[PDB]
C-alpha cells in the first residue's frame, strides 16, 4: 500500500532477493501461472502470493525458470515488470497469452509471435512528448521461437497486435488497424516492450487466438492442447 | 474460454449465474481484500466468482444484500468488471474501496477521502471525447451520505479530486502541477469508474485512506486495520441509503 | 490598457483597496450585476465601471457581498477571476447564470449546481501537457447550498459543459448527454480551475434557460426562477 | 437567454434589421465603441445595449458604418461577429484594439496589421481535426489600409498571437518571438477564421500599448495614435 | 557523405562552394525545372550543386545576382535546403515557384495564386509549439511587390491561403472542411519555407500556378508554357525589387 | 502536375505498364540508384526520368529487378511507393540507404536491418485518430536479410530506428529516444512500411551506418565496400 517507494523496493511482489529466476513466463492469470509451474517446471515453489497474483520459480531442461501471473491491461503490466526488472534482475520475459483476431487468414488457436504492438494507451504519447513510438520485441527471441515452431510443425504468423486499454470498445475501428496489417488484439504487449527496451532486457508476447471477430467452435482438450504448444514455445525460446 | 468479441453483458470475467450478484456492491482492488471484507463485515457470505482468482462474495449488511468484488489494478481491469458488473448482473451502486497516495501537504495518512470527482493520464476519455476534456465525478447524492456518515463517526473525511494514474512508476508524473490545482492524492482505477457509471445511468463513490505520502507518518497494523474497518463503514452505511 | 503587469495590479477592475468583499457573486452581464446589487443589497456601492464591467459592493444580512460581472467565455472570467482573487483577496466565488440543457429529465427553469465542470477549452490541456484535469466546485459550497434549495423547497446536481463555441457546428450533445453532461454554458471549467489554483472556494449556480429539445416561459416566471437562483448563491456564500 | 437558436436569430443582439451597416469596426471596449460613434461618425445612434455591449450606427463622408464592442477573448467575439455576419449581413469586419508587443523593434504607439494570427485556442485544432489551419487577413483590407497609413506617414504587418490567457504561466513568448509573431491580443485568430467561413473580409489594427521589455506614454499620446489607428480604419473599411 | 550530425551551416546536401549561391533564389520542386529556369531567365548561369541530383544554378537577370535550385517534394525535402541555404550561404530572399491544386470553385486552372499564409497537417510545428497553432505568413513586402508586379502585366493574381500536404494521397483529406474556410489550393512545402524563413529573419513567398481542380479545364503546352514564363517573371520582379 | 488523378495512374513515374519489376530497391538518391543498376544488374534499362527521379529495370541471378529513387522523408517517398504499389504493381520493396546512429555499441559502417520504425510524422496520428500505429517490417523478408547477413560475416543490428521529419531539429531529444532502444535516425522507413502493411506488400529497410551523435573518420573505398555489402543483403533478400 506504499505508492512512493520507488520499483527496486518492488511493493506488489512479495519475493526475498534472489527467489526470482533471470527468464520468466509472463501470463495474465494468476491461475494460469500456477498450472504452468506445476505442469513443465520441475521443483517449483510459490514465491509470490500478494494480492493473489502468484508467482513461482522451478526448474526446465536444467535451467532456472520463473512463472508470474500479470493481471490484465497496461497499468497492470507495467507494475510487475517494472519491479520484476528493476527489483529482481530479471532479463528475458516472455508472455504467454491470448488474443482475438481481426486477419481473415488467421484462425482460432494460431499462435502469433507479436513483432511490435500498436495501442491506444497514453503511455508513450507522454513519454514520447506526443511522437510515435513503435514497441518492438527483441528480434533474437522472436527468431529463436519462430524456429521451434517450425521444429514442431505449427501455424505460426509473425507481426503486429494491438494493445488495447478498451477490452470494450464502442469505436474500436478495427477495419482501420485490419487494414495496416493488425493481426489481432490483446492487452499488455505494448507496455511489456517498451518496458523492456527501456531496461536493456528481452522481450517477446507468444499468443494463442481465442477469439475472432469474424468467425469458430473449439473444445476444452483443444484449448489445452494448444496452450502445451504455446508454452513449450515459450520455455525453448527462453532458455535457447 | 478467452473469448474477446463477445458483449459485455456476456460477462466473461465473471463466473456468477445470473442473480448471484447484488444490486449494491462495494470494489476493492485487492481479491484478498474483497474477501476479508465478506466475511469481516458480511453475514452469509457466498463466494460467486474465481475466475483468475479475482473472488467476488455475496452476503447481507443490516438486512441488505451487498456483494464485494475484485477489481485488479488500473483503469483497463476495473472497465472490464464494471461494464460486466452493470450490463449482466444489472448493478446499480458501486462504491469503490481503496488506498491512495498523498500529495496535499495538509492531507495526513491515514485520513479518509471521498473522491468528489478525478483527473487521470489514461486515454480513455480523450478517445471518447474526441480531445476535449471530460471531468469524471461522483454521484452527488452517495458523495453526501457519505460524508454524513462519517461526521455521525466523527471522522475527517477530506472531499476533493484525485488522480487516476495509468503509470504506478512514471518518470515524469509533475506531482508539484497536480498539487498546485487541487489534487489530492494519486490512485488507478476512479476515473474509469466515474465515467462508465455516469454512461449507463449508476450511482458511484470512491472512497480512499491515504496509506502514504510523497513529502512522509509511519503507522501500525491496528492503526491500519481500525482505519481500513472505518472506511468499509462509511461505504457500507453509503451503499444501503 | 497593460498587457505584461501581473494580476496583483488589478488591470481590468477600476476599485482600490479594500472595496471588493471577500464574497462575490459573478453574473455574466454587468446590467444583472447591476440589478442583483439594487434588488438583494443594502448600501450597493459601485466600485468598478472600466470596460461597462459593473462591480458593486453591499450587505447582505449584515455580511459584505460583491456582485460583479464577468464577460462571456472562459478568457473573460480567466481575467475578472485571477484579478479578484490575486489583487483584492477575494476568497469565495458564486457564478450564477443561465445554461442550456441537453437531458430529458432537466426542464427550463431547474436549478443546476455544477459539481464539476467538462470543457472544450484548451487552457487545461496546456497547463497538464495534454492529461486530463477534472474542474470541481468546492464541497462545502455545494453541499451547503444544496441544504439551502431543500430548506426553500427547490436542485439538480451534476456535470456541465464549459464552452468555447456557442455557435458549434460540431457539438456532439448526444455524446456529452450520454455521459451524464446536464447542461452548457460557457465559464464555469474556467471559475473551478482558478479558484482551486488559488486555494479559493467556487460554485455555479445556474438556472436552465433553454432546452435542446423543447427549444423553450414568461417575463414574470424568468425572474422569480432568477431571484431563487441568487437567494441560494446569498445564503451560501455567507453561511 | 436563448442557447439553442442559430445565429441568424441574433440573440445577443437587440437590433432589428437594416440597423448595421455592411461595414463595422468591432472595439473590445463598449465605452470605446462609444466613444468613436461620437468622435468619427455623423449622426450616431445607439442599436444595441444588451449586455451593455454597445453597438452604434452612423455615417463618415457618406458611406454608412457601424461600431459595436465585442468582449474579451475568442468566445466573446465569437458570439458577435457570427450573430453580425449571419443575422445583419456584415460583410466588412475591421477590428482595432490593443495588443502586448515581444519584439525588440516593435515600439509602444506602433500600428500593427495583423496579416494572419498564431493563437493557443481550441477552436480549430477541433474544426480541422487536431490540424494547423492559419487564420489570415483579407489581403485587399490588409493591402488598402497599408497604402492608407502610408498617405498619413505612420506601421508594422505581420503575424500576432490571440490568447486565451491573459494571464499565462507559461507563454513561452521567446518562442513565438524567434518565429516572428510581432505582438499578443486575444480576439484577431476568431475573427480571421468566421470571416473566411463566411466569406467576408476582415483584418485587425492594432495599437502597441505594451511591451515585454520596456514594460511600458502619456495620455495625450494615446488618444493621438488611437485616433490615427481609427483613421486607418474608416478609410479601410470605405475604400 | 551522408552525415546527419552536422549542423546546417556545413550544408552537407549542396556541393557549391562559398559564395556561389546568391542572396536571392528561386525555389522550383523539380530539379528540371530549375535548369528550365537558369537557362531560359538567367544570363550567364552556371550550376553550383549535383549532389542528389537536386541542381542548382546561379546567374544574372537585369544585372542582380539569382539563384535557383530545385528542392524536391514535401516539407522535410524542402526545409533540408532551405535550412542550408540560409545557414550556410546567407540566402535572404526566397521565392518558390511551382503548382498547386485549386479546391475552390471560383479559381480557375492556370490561375496564379500569391500565397498569403498556409495551413498544414506537417507536425513539424505542433512540435516546436507545445501543440498551439502557430500561422505560417508570407513576407509581407514581397507578397505586395508580386501583387503590384502582377498588375503592371494585367494578370489575375489570387491572393490567400494554401495547404501544404504531406500525403499527395491522402485517403481523408476532407477538401470540402477546408475550401469552407477558404483554403484555395494545395501543394506539400509552402508551410515550411515560411516558419523557416520567419525563424531565422528572411523574406519569403510562394508563387503558384494552378495545374489541376478537384471539381474540373484541359489547357495546352503551349498555354502553360505561357503561364510559366509568367509566374517566373513575377517571382524574378518580386526577387529583385 | 496534376494533383487528383489517383495514385493508380502514377503521375510522378513514366514508366509503361510493365516496365517496373515486382521487387524493387529504393535509395533515395537517383544517382545511387544509377549506381547500383550499373554495378549490380544486368541489362538495365531506365524507365523513369521524372523529376530526376531515375528508376531502372534489370536482371540479378536471372531474376527481374527494378532500382528506383525515392527523395528525402516521408511525403516524398510516400508518393512513389503509393504509386509503384497501386500503378505497378510492386510487391516486395527493399530500401537501402544510410542512418545516424545514437547507440554507444553501434559504429559507423555497422548494417542495421530495421524491425520497425518510430517517427514524428503526423501521417499514422491523422489516419489512427492519434493512437499509436507501429510500423513493422516483413519478417521474412527481415529473417532472410538477417541470414544472408550471416552468410557473409557481416556487422548486423536489427532494431528500430526513427523516422524524422526535420533533419534538422532544435529539439530532438535524442537521449530519450536512445534510452527506449532506437538505433539510429533516417527519414523515410515509417512510411514504406505503413503503405507496404495496408496495400499487403512485403518492405524492409537495410541501412548503412554513415554518422554517429557521439563517435569515426572513413575512406571511400571503405564506404563504396560498405555500399555493396548492404546492396548485397538487399538483392538476395529480394529474390530469395
Ligand atoms: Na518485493
Ligand atoms: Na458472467
Ligand atoms: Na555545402
Ligand atoms: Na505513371
Amino acid at each position: 500500500n506504499l505508492y512512493f517507494q520507488g520499483a527496486m523496493m518492488s511493493v506488489h511482489i512479495g519475493a526475498k532477493a534472489g527467489e526470482i529466476a533471470e527468464r520468466i513466463l509472463l501470463p495474465g492469470d494468476p491461475l494460469r501461472a500456477k498450472y504452468i509451474a506445476e505442469t513443465f517446471l520441475e521443483g517449483a515453489v510459490c514465491y509470490n502470493e500478494v494480492r493473489g497474483m502468484l508467482g513461482f520459480t522451478g526448474t526446465y531442461k536444467g535451467e532456472r525458470i520463473s512463472v508470474q501471473g500479470t493481471g490484465m491491461g497496461v497499468p497492470s503490466i507495467s507494475i510487475y515488470v517494472n519491479e520484476l526488472i528493476q527489483s529482481y534482475g530479471v532479463k528475458t520475459l516472455i508472455r504467454v497469452g491470448t488474443c482475438g483476431a481481426i486477419q481473415p487468414d488467421v484462425r482460432v488457436r494460431d499462435v502469433i509471435l507479436a513483432m511490435s504492438a500498436s495501442t491506444d494507451s497514453n503511455m508513450n504519447r507522454l513519454i514520447f512528448r506526443g511522437r510515435d513510438y513503435a514497441p518492438t520485441a527483441d528480434f533474437h527471441l522472436l527468431r529463436t521461437a519462430y524456429e521451434v515452431g517450425v521444429e514442431k510443425g505449427l501455424a505460426l504468423k509473425v507481426g503486429n497486435v494491438f494493445t488495447a486499454d478498451m477490452f470494450y470498445n464502442d469505436e474500436p475501428n478495427w477495419e482501420t488497424w485490419a487494414r495496416y496489417g493488425v493481426l489481432a488484439v490483446e492487452m499488455e504487449t505494448a507496455a511489456l516492450y517498451t518496458l523492456a527496451a527501456k531496461f536493456g532486457c528481452r522481450a517477446l508476447s507468444v499468443l494463442t487466438v481465442s477469439d475472432h471477430i469474424l468467425t469458430e467452435e473449439t473444445t476444452a482438450e483443444e484449448r489445452q492442447m494448444t496452450f502445451n504448444e504455446m508454452i513449450e514455445v515459450a520455455l525453448e525460446a527462453a532458455i535457447r
